[PDB]
Parts: C-alpha cells; sequence; structure tokens
C-alpha cells in the first residue's frame, strides 16, 4: 500500500518540489562545469581544499533533530484546527424538534436560527481562510449567497465596533430563541437552556479558529529550521562534488557525474520541510465545500424534517 | 512474555513481510552472482569501487528518525479512532427506563429509538470501513439485515441531499422522542433533554469517524518515509555485498555468502514501516462484529429488560 | 534520592532481569572458552575475522530510537488505563442523599443501587485482568463474595447474549432508580437525571477498559523492537570478545576476561525493554484491593451515613 | 512560502540575535589575531594542540537532543496558555437574553454583570502579564479606565485578604444574578443556573492563568540547556579556528579567514534557544488589545443588542 | 533573559549538584595522582591500555536518548498533578449565593459546607505530601487548626474503615445540602443539583491526587536511567584522564591537569537527571500556603460576602 503511493502526482511531493529541485540541479552542475572546464590547474587545487572543508560540516544528524520536533508540532497543531471546526449538527437536532410550529411564522423562525448559526461560522472562516475570503471578499457577497438578508445587513453595520464582528449572530441567536420562548414556540426553560448551551458550544469552536489563526507557530522558530536545511544543501553544492580520483582523496575514488545519494537527500530533507509548509496554512480543507454542506443540511433538517417522520412499523427482529 | 511472542504467525510480522523479503533476497543474490560468476576481472574492479561508494550513504541513523516520528503519529491517531466509536450504551440506559409503556405501542416506540441510534452509526461505518461496505454495498442490504424498515427506506430517498446521509436518523431520533413526550410516554422535560443530550454525544462521535477517515495523514508525509526506507535498502543491495578479501578493503576481510546482520535490518526497518501501513486503514477493528453486538444488545435492553427487575432481597452483608 | 533507588530489590530491575542475564553470561564465556582453549591456530584466525565483522553492525544508536518511541507509547497508554478505572464515588454521593427513606425498604433500595454499580465494574475487570479472573473464575464465585444475590444470578442467565454481559447491571441501575422515583423515594426529575448521568459517566469508564484491553499495542510493533534488541546482543556475543592483543587489532590491545561496559549495556538496553513488557499487561494495579475498597466504601456511605450528620457547631474562626 | 520568510525583519530571528552574534564575532577574531599576529612561534604551537583538544568535545548531536525536548515543552505549554484565556462571549450570550428588562434599572443590571466578568479577568492578567501591569500599575488606574466604579473600589479594600483578589468579582457576579432572579429579572432557576455555570467556566480559565504563570518550567531545567549551548560555542571559539595548513593537521588544509559553516551553526543552535526564551514569558499576546476587545464587545451585546433584532423576512431559499 | 539565569543560586542547579560534583572531583584527581605519582613504569603502561578501553564505551549519544524520554514523561506528569489540585472556588460561588439565610443558623450552615470542602482536600494532601503530613501528623492537629470541630472528630472515628478516609467529608457535604434544601435554605432542585455537581467535580480532582501519588513512574524505569548516567561517568573517571603525551596516543597530545569539557558534561548529564529527581516528588508546590489560601478565602466569600454587594451605580461608558 505504501509501495504504490510513490507513483501518484496530484497532492504528492513531486508537484511541490518541482521548482526547488531544478534550482538545486542547476546550481550543482554549474559549479561542477567550472571545476571541470573553466578553472586552471592550481585553481582546481584551491577548489578541492574547499570541498573537503565543506564536506565535514554537512552533518546529517543535527538537521534531522530540528525537522523532527518542528514538523511534529505543525501536524499536532494541524489536527487541533480540524477538531475546532463548527459543525451545526448539534444545534440542528434541537432546533428541528423543540422550536414548535408548522405554520408560516414558526417555519420562518426555525430557518432564521440555523441561518444565524452558519453566519457565526462563515464570518470567522472568512478571516482565517483565503479561499473563503476569495469567495466572500466583502459583506455584500455574503448577502448574494443568501446567508444574510438585506434587513440583517443594515443592522450589522449600525452595530459599530472596530473588531471582528463574528460574535454578532451568536448574540442574535440567543435573543431570538428567548423571543421564541416568550411566544410559546419553545415549551420550557429546560429546552430553551439546552438550545442556548449548544450555541455556546459552537461559540467556543469559532473562538478556537479565531485563536489558532492569529496565534501561529513562532516566526523565529520557522526561520531556524529553514536556515539549517538550506545550510545543509549549501555545503552539499560544494562538498558532494566528484573530484578527480587521481589525487587520491578519501572518498572520491570514482567519478559518477551525478550524485544519486545526494539528490535522494534533497527529496528527504527538503521534502520533509515542505510537509510543515503545506500544513502551516491549511485553508488556501475544502472550506468552500464545508460551508455549502453545513448551510444546505441545516436548512433541510429544520424545514423539510420538522415533525414529519416515517411510519412506525415493526422491524425484522420482532417477537 | 516478549521472549515467546516471536514464534507466533497469525497477525505477526512474518506473514506481512513475506513478499517484500523474497524480493529483497532475490535482488541480493542476483547482483552477487553477476559479480561472482559473470563479470570479467576489470568489471569486478568497477563494481568494488561502486560498493564502497554505496556503503557510506547507508547511514542507519537519519532513517530511524523519520520512522520514529511518523509511526508515533500513526499509532496516536489510531488510538483516537477507537475512542471515537459510537457505543449505544448511554442512550440505551435512558431509553430503557424513561420511555414508559409496556403495551404494544410503547414497546414498538422504544425499539424504534434504538434502531435509529444504530442506523446513525452504521451509515457512517459503511463510509469509513471497507468491511462494512462489503457487508452493506447498497441501502437495500441494510433493509435485509433489518436495520431499516421498508417504510423508512422510502422516506430516506425522498430526502434529497448530495452529501452523506448519516445525519438522517439522528434527526429522526429527536423528533420521535418529542412525539413520545407529547403523548405521555416520557414524563418530564428534564428526562426528555437527558435523552436528547446522549443523542448529541453519539452524534459527535459519529462526527469524529466522519473526520478521521476523510482527513488522513498527509500523502506527502507518507511518501517521504517510504523513499528513505527504500533508499536505505537500495544502497544495501550494493554496499552490503561480500567482496573478495584478497584486495584488502576495510571491512571485507571475510566471505560469508549471506549477510546475517543486514537481513536482520530488513526485519527491523521494513518491519517498522509495516506498523504504520497496517494501522493507517484500521477497518479492512472487527466492525462487522461491532455492529452485531450493538444492535443485539440495544434491542435487548429496551425490550426484554424494561422495568422487569430481579427481586429485591437482602445481600450477604446485612445488619 | 535517585542515588539510593539502585539498591532496592522488590519491584526493581534485577529481579526482572535475573534469568535473561545468566543466559547472556553463559552464552558469552562459552564462546570465549572455545576461542581460548578448543580451537586450533587457524581456527582462532577465522573467528577473529568474524568478530571484526560483528563489531561494526552493533550500532548502539538506531536501537535507542525504536526503544524510545515504543516505551513512550507504552507508558502513555499505561497512564490512560488508570484514568479509566470506575470509581463509584460520584454515584455514591448522590445515592446517599437523594434516595430518601430510613426504613427497611429504602435502606435496601440504596444498597441495591450501589451493588449494581460495583457489579458493572467487576464484570469488566474480570475480563481485562488475570488477577480478578483468578479471584472470580466463574459467576458463582461472584455470588460467594456477595456482589450478586441468588435472585440476580438467575435473571443474569435468562438474559441470553453471546457477548460480554458487563452492561447488564448498568441497565438494572437505571430501571431501579426510575422505580424508586415512581414510589416517592427520589423527589424530582432533576435529581433523578443527576443520578442517571453519573451512571453514564461510570458506564463510559467501564467502556474504556473494555477497549484498552481488547485493542492493544500492535503485535507487529512489539516484534520489531524485540528483534532489534536481540540482534544487538547477538553481535555482542561475537564482537565484544577480548581477542589476542598480539595481532594488533584496533581496539583489542588489552585482555580483561570480562566486558564490564558491555554487560552494563545489557542492563541498559534489555532493562529498558523490560519496562514496556511489565506495563503492557498491568493487571496480573492492586485490583483485588481495588474491588475490596470500592465495595466496602460504597455500602458504607449509603447505609451508615445516610442523613446522619455530625452536630452543627461553630468553628474556630467565628465572629 | 518558507523561501520568502527568511527576508522579514520584524519579529524575526535577526532582530533577536543581533547582540549575541556580534559578541561571538568579536570573541572569535580577537582570539584569531592573537594566534596570527601576537604569539611567538612556540606559543603558536601551544595553541594548536589546544584547538585540537577543543574540536573533539564539540559534538553537535547531544546538544540537539536537549534543545529538542526543551523547546517542545515550551511550545506545548505556550499553546495551553492561549487556550486558558477567559473570553467573555459565553456569559455574554446568556446575560443579553435571560436578564430581562429594558428600563433604566435592568439595563444598569446587565451592564454591571458583564463588567464584573471582565474585572475577574483583568485582575488576573495584571498579575501574569507585564504589559497589563504597566497599563494598570495600581487599582486606581483600573478605576480610571472605567472597569471599576468608585463605589466598588471602596468595597474592594474593605474585603481584607493577603492573597490575590481576582476572585472578588466572580463572587459579586453570582450574588447579583441571584438578586436579579429574586426581583423577577431572571425568569427561572434553570436559566439562573445556566448563567452561574458559564461563570464557573470562566472562573476556571482565570484559574489556569493563575497557575501557568506561578508554576513555570523548572529553573534547573532552563539552566541545563543554556550551559550546553554556551559550552558548545565555547569550544567553537577555540576549535573552529583556521590554523596554519603548513603543519598538515587533519581538517585544516585551507585558510578561509571566516568560518561560514560555524556561524551558520550559531544561527541554528542559538536561534533555536531564542525560540524557548521568547515563549517562556508570552505577555510582555496583545493583551492590552485583548482587554479593549472584551470590554467593548461585552457592554455592546448586552446594551445595544438586548432583544432588538432584525426583521424576520424570508431568505433566498424559500419554498 | 536566559543569559542572566545562570547566576542565580536559590533553586538552581548548583545547590542541587554541590554534593555529587565534589565526589566526582575527588574520585577523578585521586585516580590521576595514582597514575602520576604512585604507580611504577610498567604499572603506568597497564593503566593507559585501560583508559583507551574505557574511552570508547563512553558514547554520549545513547545516554541522551534515555534522559530525554524519561524527563519528558516526568515533566508531563508533573503538569497533570497541578491541574488536579482541588480549588474550592467553584463551590464557593454557589454556596455564597444559593444557600439563603442571614441569621445565626444559615450563616453557620454556609460555613460548615465550605469547611467540609476544604477538609475533603486536606485529608488527601496529608497522604500525598510530606509537608502537609508534617503540618498535620495526626488528626488532632487538624482539630487544632480549626478544620475539624471536636464534634466532627468523634463522628470521624466511629465510621470504621481500613482505608483512606478522605471521602468522609464529601459525603457529609451532600447530606448537609439536602438537609439545607429541606428546611427552605436552598430554593429549588435545580440549584441543589448545581451545588452537588461542583462537589463531584472537586471529588474527582481529589481522586486524581489519590491516584498520581500511589501510581508513580515505574521503579524499574527510574533505575535504568540512573545506571546509564552513572555508567557514563564511570568510564569518564578512567577514560578522560590526561595521559603522558610522550607515547603519542591519538587524542592525548596535551596535558591540561583538569578536564574542562568533561566537567561541563557533568553539569549537563547529571544536571538533567536532577530535573526528574526534583519533580518526581513535588510536595516536600507551596501546599502549606495552598491550604491557608483556600480555607481563608472560602470562609470569607460565604460569610462576609453573602448578598452584601456594592451599590449599583452607572459606569464611565453610560449613554
Amino acid at each position: 500500500t505504501f509501495s504504490q503511493l510513490l507513483l501518484q502526482w496530484k497532492g504528492s511531493i513531486y508537484k511541490l518540489l518541482y521548482s526547488e529541485f531544478l534550482i538545486f540541479i542547476s546550481l550543482y552542475f554549474a559549479i561542477s562545469l567550472v571545476y571541470r572546464l573553466i578553472l586552471s590547474e592550481s585553481q582546481r587545487l584551491m577548489f578541492e581544499k574547499l570541498a573537503l572543508y565543506c564536506n565535514s560540516y554537512a552533518e546529517l544528524i543535527p538537521v534531522s533533530f530540528v525537522l523532527g520536533f518542528y514538523v511534529s508540532l505543525v501536524v499536532s497543531r494541524w489536527w487541533a484546527q480540524y477538531e475546532s471546526i463548527p459543525w451545526p449538527d448539534r444545534i440542528m437536532n434541537l432546533v428541528s424538534c423543540n422550536v414548535d410550529g408548522e405554520d408560516e411564522y414558526g417555519r420562518l423562525l426555525r430557518r432564521t436560527l440555523m441561518r444565524y448559526s452558519n453566519l457565526c461560522s462563515v464570518l470567522i472562516l472568512r478571516s482565517v481562510s483565503t479561499a473563503v475570503y476569495k469567495r466572500f471578499p466583502s459583506m455584500e457577497h455574503v448577502v448574494r449567497a443568501g446567508l444574510m438578508t438585506p434587513e440583517e445587513h443594515k443592522k450589522f453595520e449600525s452595530l459599530n465596533s472596530p473588531h471582528n464582528k463574528f460574535w454578532i449572530p451568536c448574540v442574535w441567536f440567543s435573543n431570538l430563541a428567548v423571543k421564541a420562548r416568550n411566544e410559546g414556540r419553545i415549551r420550557d426553560s429546560v429546552l430553551l437552556q439546552g438550545i442556548l448551551n449548544e450555541l455556546n458550544t459552537l461559540r467556543s469552536q469559532c473562538g478556537r479558529l479565531y485563536g489558532y489563526d492569529w496565534i501561529s507557530i513562532p516566526l523565529v522558530y520557522t526561520q531556524v529550521v529553514t536556515v539549517a536545511v538550506y545550510s545543509f544543501f549549501l555545503a552539499c553544492l560544494i562538498g558532494r562534488q566528484f573530484l578527480d580520483p587521481e589525487k587520491a582523496y578519501p572518498g572520491h575514488e570514482l567519478d559518477l557525474f551525478v550524485p544519486v545519494f545526494t539528490f535522494l537527500q534533497f527529496f528527504f530533507y527538503a521534502g520533509w520541510l515542505k510537509v510543515a509548509e503545506q500544513l502551516i496554512n491549511p485553508f488556501g480543507f475544502e472550506t468552500n465545500w464545508l460551508i455549502d454542506r453545513n448551510l444546505q443540511v441545516s436548512l433541510m433538517a429544520v424545514d423539510e424534517m420538522h415533525q414529519d417522520l416515517p411510519i412506525l412499523e415493526k422491524d425484522l427482529y420482532w417477537n
């Protein structure tokens, strides 16, 4: 199963390492052809004493430390951001059953509550993602996709605040469910409070995405691991050359014109640096798909599925 | 205890590494017999300078880094997927006691609720597993096993959605428990809300299996660790040869016809790569057993065990 | 404090490594005496070229990787199993106060509830432990210790299920607390539901021990780390010999008749493999003590301590 | 994306390593010029035998261990402190809806509750941060920013306690919400208890910041990793010198006047020590911004947004 | 900031490593003076062949593995024990408001409840700490500090149990709050159950300290890492000697009379073993301070702060 995953291209390592590899191939053979064709005899001698100096400081081992601890923090943080995505499904199961009414008003009342829950999720995704920000560059594009009505857009800007306004529909939700309770649509206080708790569960997950994006991996700690990988390949552009074996240096007794086991270390060390680079901004998760799923499912379960059940009949294991 | 676990075959390392080992044995002795029998005297000399080149780039240590951090992420993620399995037992203890009625209707009413809870678990297991998907290739096979009645199958397809419909029975559950409350079968709002919370507990565990399967370990990070293991064994097909000791190379002063301590490194490095490969798709967990347990226990505890208790008598420690 | 913990014997490393060490001492000096006394002069020469071959493949470093990542997964999983032990103390504090009645019936009613909670814990401990399984080999031994009355034993076998029946008393609990509520012993629905939630808290902890035991560390991943430790000591039975220093091999210029710094590596590498071996089955935790504590405390707090409090008098800090 | 993050200055590694680098450059070339210009011929010989001694104890590898495990504990603890920040948004959604009243009193009553919640967060941030402590050096500065009224300041000092008084407004909150319930402003006990639970959720997050600051990474464990980095660079001020290549030492056959691959190890090892140093006091998080956001949003959502909703009209997906 | 933390003494590494260092200095120069002054010429020769044998088995790298994984488990477990400390503040906010009454009885009733909560925390701290056990050697010392009245001391010993009796006041709490509810002091069942849940939250944190102390890091795993550190310094007492450079051994061409870079490895390896040793018994946390804080704050907030609030006046941001 791992033996066949090398041959895939889309989303693989070769599409991602296609540009940095051809730079490394170009800077390798250019230095080699200067040594092989251009430089004079004593100038070949000055290069060989420099390549032996560069070949010692390419210790493979302390580069493998800093890539291991860095990437393991990136992937761990990447898993926490997916667990912090607001799924509307817990509010959806309570709005669909405890907000009573099957007339025009109570149907409109349920559809407004689930449209506030998704709006409290879109307005944080368009600040932490670049794909959702390209889908909704302004607030008018949110109105065009029907997440926000033209009456809610005007109220959204009279509320004047210099901060991120993702918390606006999560206060509109709880004020509408109390207004729904005081008209008889929600029966009890216990059922009202159960709806208000799953709001604050989703309020807190939108408050984690608001925190993981703004507080990233430290920029100084990114820059350490990129120097040490580029420093390793810096010495390998000089140290891993094939010299002339006539001068009997230790470890250069065969010319091969191409370092096979050095270019495989490029797809190891630089490829394990591109792991952390692809995951440090994981929103450029199909989040345009994610919004289309959550909006379509939520409005479905509270409008087409409110108190209309299949017929209760006996199953196959009846006694 | 660890001393005797080497000799087991079923589920061991030797059943899993039987094919990749005989390829490695075949590619080893074939290269050796070309050096020993076919190649001429100067052609033996060109091989020996290539084997000394290959023997240096087989550094054992930076391969052991990338297998350690990779497999430790695989096993950690493997443990989270087992903790995310929906057990019906928490809903089962509340449906069996608070959904009152011992006539034909209330018995049918309890058995429908626990059959929706298992159906909200099967429809996510047949998307994350290949064994359950072979057990239920279509939705008609779910009806044949009695998880879904022929009235619920027709309602399940009138609900039109281009997404995974595992959320359908978790909305049918909460709408039936509210209908059960408004006929007098559930007594209070506090007992109704307690049933609706354990639904959303199981709704969230089905929503983790929906996430761990679709969002896997990154494909680029799989492909790094498989190059570096196969690159290590690539140099060992050339570097670990037994040369002629007459030419006095350092570390080749004895012919043995079989590298014992290299083939043990195959069962170390390739065997510690097969650990992550067996765990990255752990559903191909006896999940056909798991569904048969959860369905049989849930229907048992709400139908044979509703309010029929053993006789209250004094225990052994009575004063 | 660490300086004195070497000298302890009970539960130490020397009681655990007493058998594997004397095998390693025996296989060492036997190979040495063949080289020193039995083999001829050319046969001494063939051994010395084999010991130089074995001494290179005993790289200490890539063995220390696979023991570090393996044992750190074992100890982490070992800590999760202790946090998953059902303590009855949360149910005990609610049964002792909200299940009213001080006559013969309500006293019997409280003692039955806490005896179901411990029985829902014993029946999972006798499947995950070998010590509790030796304490209770059958179900009749559970009746002899008074956990199960002879009326509950007959009901326990009329309930026919091919699976583990630890879930039986956790359904008996919730059906008895509803019967207690409908006789006036529990006052309200809010107090009933609070008792039924701490049942499902303990139901879920018994459902983790049901999962950590059946789903272990993978058998292929155990077998990797035991080959690599035994392969390391395999080369050290040949490579770490003291040769004749007259032939001037590099690193053999002194005979000592006993490798002190190799036998210390046995108590390092094999001793750090016995860490994971002692922890991978941690039930062979004083779980016979644990059951005796939980049963005695639970029946105490609901029978001797129900609504009988010390006298309310003023403390030392009164104003 | 990682290729361009090297060139940034603000918040990068070069602003942080500007002072320690020029000390290291100064102590390098000063020792070199003493060897090159000042010392006599035999005194050059005594230095060269000292530089060969220093060059062996600069093992790069066991320094990379202790920096990896240390920094990974620092960054993990740094992520826990951001998850422990009290956001007022969960209390804000319940105070804005369940504390009824639109007259002068109930508007004043809501604004007092959210001003106690922020005050229970500021008084712990001015003990764990130095930026908030510079913003509020005394308690009078808290009154000047309007967090505390001049009547609450006098009560705050009559309460005499030798400890940190951050727990004072979290007891004032719960006593005011009970007084609000007993005047009819909060309707039920279920809605009162829901407000009192989100207080204790925020009480516990303020109790984590009270614990992460006082209980830090151990001072002995900080001092280990700083010796080992400074010891590594101590040997490199002697060992990494360019000697005279006329005396044919192994690894000194070329003069370069500047160690390029040693100064890159300064920006690797010392730069990966400055990662943990910047994160071990992460409050010197824009916490002056954080207080200005939370105070302005909380008073907004309970005063301008209490029960004043946009007009319920049909969305774009109406049928 | 890290540059100045070397110079501190109190709580540093030098106070902790003052005894083990002077032993290591004494055993070093004693062996050196035997080689330099006492032993004869051939006896100097037998030492030099032993020091070359000892210098190879002091591989720095596989000692750094076992200290890294061990200490990272110690510090992780050390952080969990601080998060498991029972703070009384969540019970304190509910007892201070929902236990009504301002006369002599209800004031006495509140002060008894918070004195049971601290007593359920002290009786577990005097079993897991040695400082609290020295503060309270018996149960009579608990009465002298006013935690337990002389009426509660007599009831505490009539309850006969061979186990740790820390669970006694956590059952007295819940029985007193039910007695307070049935006299009209607590209003509703919802407010009673909210007090009984924060008891079981604190009951579970006292049940973690009861578990982290009794179930420690395994004794076999402590003893591994202490052999391997002491074995490393064992070879360094022989291998790191300065020999006579007249005999031209590789790596001994300069006498220095003091190994500077070996004694720095003592403050690295032994100092990183003292990290885990100081943290494995972290109670010998200012827990005498902790009890004095929690008792004084809890009795304060329920007696001086019950329903006596500051005057509601308008803040600075009024409109």
